[PDB]
């Protein structure tokens, strides 16, 4: 299990390896992870805790899922966050009656009835400001845009929550992302203090892809949600099927449970047949069957698929076409008004002048509905739209815009 | 009021005064004062925000003395086999106790100018770590709160716990909650806790809105540099009579260089600019007969004593060096008066002649160096000039049945103390 993180490269940072491998064998650990309940959904950002707990449940551990309540009510419907999100928390971790069951906590059944007076005493004493401030984080903050003291008070907190999580629950790892390290060491030094007992950190990185952009970060720069209403399973696929080829392993290993072996088979692929993404299209299904099931996977890829020439684009049903043609900028033509390849073309962005629309007509590279257009003046039949409503335009194999009929 | 403490010279910092001067006119404020003592009992060094607050009500407004529980009862790394039983209990006895010595002033009665004493703790005791963090610490900079040079000094090192850097915040809040209770606008204190009042009159103007104002009196220190308020050599001066004594009181006060009486004069007490020049004249004057602080000790021993026992501590200073009769004393002040000196106890069998006690209470350094002494000059025993060497205690020389009083001139005296 220590093994597995390992070679994907998913520890970031750890207590003692050796002493935590030696629990992990000693029986199933309870591993836990916290979250902020007041968003809507999960989203992007948790797929890798989330992923990582999984990792955990499989190899035979307990994960508990620690709603972060306290926050959300300090910060800046807890009880229905949870049902907000099960469905999606079901996807990752299993919920059943027996020992290695998955389980959801709110910090606010200990953080709600303790007084400032507790706070300052039992768990403050135990602070010292100077090693608080000791820290890169803090310490950037504090050089950057200022630290409130309640913002700086958290990770007394978060290390409580841990104190009372071991208490509870008998648990002794706790997982987060690399930048929540000193939140979690915390804790690990107050049980030791207030317990006696020894308990284990390990952060999983950050991912941020080559170019330095941020993972899960959408087209309009928000949030990739795991809600179908708000990502669609499309918005979801096209994201992992545009991870770039710098990337595109290492997501794999990171995010997927394909073995070793798998994932050098893949990187053969993406080294010898580039233009064929092997790598992203697995790495797209299996993080869109993960999250959305396969039924809804199979329509996406086939959409996916007819919308760049790969397929057959008649068969696919309205709803799904819709879906897949909203993400991409699409003209609405109305009565009047283009009508015509070149004016279509400029309408839906495709071509920037009229001018260039000419070119690459020309150049064999404009097709409506993954037929080609030869001709200039080309109109659209009534024949040609898709359930009455939609064309589909691309030039070359890469890029596309819609056209949606309008009365 | 203003210009009372103006010229009498209790201002050491505030907001602006006219403001100030603005809302008192307007009518009576409510003015505070914290205090957050390790004992039970206030000491010396609590007077001159007190008598100041005493100032604020003669001149019609409210005060209120802000017994600072919380501290406390953070304070103490104990752990609940051990802090349980008795923290409330004994939160309860520390309040009274110093309820008790507030009674004398400033006068407590149902009346708008009425005193109330109030322990944080009925706010602070109920305060959730939520309510902390949400409703109060957001109002706070940590890099604010770090410059702080109280803070910026006794952060270096091994540093602060986070509960020592918190209770900021705690006093801070003391300010909001008691303009919320009781419209208070005006809190006092030391020169030194400037810092953390300010600290209140700021998060009162983020919190609530309204502008409340600060004013500092001064830190009381000797002419020749030394401190107020401690003992020749050691600590404090209890108000407290069974932990200092009323004649230590008043001795304390008595002895209050002539540099310093007519300055203390005027903060400790009420005498008008004119009484004060009076005594001022005499003090240049007459050095010698200490009018002064003869003044000061009888002030300041009525105000925390009461009149019976001043009468007392004058009549005994009077009595044990000739000056009066010491059959008239309270056996408590004679007490004191002599535990104060060199007091030789005498166990029954051990040697009772003049000459043994005088050796015993080290009056005389030898058993002839005594004799000597004796002879023209003479030892006193109860202010009764002894003139034969082999004189012996009577039974009915005792005072009260337990204390001679023994002096070689007159000034030089110690006790003996029969078991």
């Amino acid at each position: 299990i220590l093994d597995e993180l390992s070679w994907r490269g998913l520890i970031a940072q750890s207590t003692d390896l050796d002493t935590l491998a030696a629990e992990a064998q000693r029986g199933p650990m309870t591993v836990y992870a916290g979250f902020d309940p007041t968003a809507p959904s999960l989203h992007a950002g948790h797929l890798v805790p989330l992923l990582t707990l999984r990792r955990f449940q499989r190899a035979g551990h307990r994960p508990i899922v620690l709603a972060g309540g306290a926050t959300g009510m300090i910060g800046d419907t807890v009880a229905e966050w949870t049902e907000r999100i099960r469905g999606q928390l079901e996807r990752f971790v299993d919920f059943d009656d027996s020992p290695m069951g998955a389980i959801v906590e709110n910090n606010l059944e200990w953080t709600g009835s303790l007084s400032a007076i507790e706070f300052l005493r039992d768990i403050g004493k135990h602070f010292s400001v100077n090693v608080m401030l000791a820290r890169d984080t803090i310490r950037r903050r504090l050089a950057g845009e200022g630290i409130s003291y309640t913002e700086f008070s958290y990770l007394l907190l978060q290390a409580n929550d841990y104190v009372e999580l071991h208490r509870r629950h008998g648990c002794t790892l706790q997982i987060g992302g690399a930048d929540q390290w000193g939140n979690i060491i915390a804790g690990v030094r107050l049980v030791r203090q207030k317990l006696g007992a020894t308990v284990h950190a390990l952060t999983v990185p950050l991912v941020t892809a080559a170019d330095g952009t941020k993972f899960g970060k959408s087209t309009g720069g928000g949030s990739l949600w795991l809600d179908p209403q708000m990502t669609s399973p499309y918005a979801w696929y096209q994201y992992f099927v545009n991870t770039a080829d710098a990337d595109v392993i290492r997501y794999l290993r990171w995010f997927t449970f394909l073995s070793a072996d798998e994932l050098a088979e893949l990187e053969q692929a993406t080294a010898q047949r580039p233009q064929q993404r092997a790598a992203q299209r697995r790495l797209a299904s299996e993080l869109t069957v993960l999250v959305h099931g396969e039924a809804a996977t199979a329509a996406v890829e086939h959409a996916s698929r007819a919308l760049f020439g790969r397929g057959e684009l008649a068969r696919l049903d309205e709803a799904t076409l819709a879906a897949a043609l909203r993400e991409t900028t699409v003209a609405e033509l109305k009565p009047g008004s283009p009508d015509g390849i070149v004016d279509l073309l400029v309408a839906s962005g495709l071509s920037a002048s009229k001018g260039a629309a000419r070119r690459t007509i020309h150049e064999g590279g404009v097709s409506v509905n993954n037929i080609r257009v030869d001709n200039e003046e080309w109109v659209p039949q009534s024949s040609d739209f898709l359930h009455g409503r939609w064309l589909v335009l691309r030039r070359g194999k890469r890029s596309i815009a819609g056209v949606e009929r309008i009365g």
